[PDB]
C-alpha cells in the first residue's frame, strides 16, 4: 500500500460516511413502510425505551424545538401510538400497544437486509468473514 | 453464521461506528465552538452558495423559525454572508464567509476522529488496513450499483 496512514483513515472514513448515507435511506423507506417519517420513529424509540419519560427530556433527547416536539406529541397521540400518562413541557407519555408493535417492526429493517443480501451475492465467502472480522475489531479497539 | 447472521453482524458494526464516530463529531463540533446544527448548516452552505433560508430550512428539516435564529446567529459570528442586504427572510440568501469555510472544513476533517482511528490502526497489521479499506469500499461500491 502506496498511502500513509492519514490517506488511509480519510478512505476508511469517506468509506463508513457512504454507507451511512445509504443506510439512512434503507432507513427512511423502512419509517415510510410503517408511516411514519423518521423522526416520528425515532420519537417511538425514545419513549419505548423511556416509558414516562417527559416531553422536556423527550424534546432535548431528539434535539429539537419544543413547538415542533409538541406538534409531534400531538401527531402520535392522533395516531394512537402514544399515551398520555396525566391527562390533566410537563406531559409524561409512554406507548400504546399499536406504537410498540411498530416499534419493534422498526427494529427489522427488510429494506436494508435485501439490499446487503445483493452485495452478499457480489463477495466471496472470505470477504464476508473477514469484512466483519475487521470492521468488528475496529469497533472493539475504538470502544477502549 | 447463516447469511441473514452475518448481514446482522455487519449492520451492528456499522451501527455501533456510527455512534461511535458521533461521539467524537460532538467533541470536535465543540473545538470548533459550534453545535452540530449550526455546522450541519455550514456544511449545507458551502456545497450550495446562494442556497435560500427557505430551502436551506428544509434541507435541514428544522423549523422556519429556528433556521432564522441559527442563520442571524452565524451571520453574527461572520460565518456567513447574505447576498443581499432582512436577517429573518426565507427569501434570503447566503453564502459562508472565509471563516465559515476554514471551520466547514475542520468539521468534514474531524482531528479527534482520526487520532481515535489512527490508535486503531496501531494495533492492526498493514494487511488487515489493507483489506478493512478494499472491503468496506467494495460494499460501498456494490450498495450504489442497485
Amino acid at each position: 500500500g502506496i498511502n500513509t496512514d492519514t490517506e488511509n483513515i480519510s478512505e476508511l472514513l469517506k468509506t463508513y460516511w457512504s454507507i451511512q448515507r445509504i443506510s439512512a435511506g434503507y432507513a427512511d423507506q423502512n419509517a415510510a413502510s410503517l408511516g411514519l417519517t423518521i423522526q416520528q420513529l425515532a420519537m417511538i424509540n425514545v419513549i419505548y425505551s423511556t416509558p414516562g419519560i417527559s416531553v422536556a427530556d423527550l424534546t432535548k433527547r431528539l434535539i429539537i424545538t419544543g413547538s415542533s416536539a409538541a406538534a409531534n406529541v400531538d401527531g402520535l397521540i392522533s395516531l394512537g401510538l402514544v399515551v398520555k400518562l396525566n391527562k390533566t413541557m410537563d406531559l409524561t407519555l409512554k406507548l400504546s400497544k399499536k406504537g410498540e408493535d411498530l416499534s419493534k417492526r422498526s427494529t427489522a429493517n427488510a429494506f436494508m437486509y435485501k439490499a446487503m443480501m445483493k452485495v452478499f451475492e457480489n463477495l466471496t465467502e472470505n470477504e464476508i468473514e473477514e469484512l466483519i472480522r475487521l470492521n468488528k475489531k475496529v469497533e472493539t479497539l475504538l470502544k477502549k
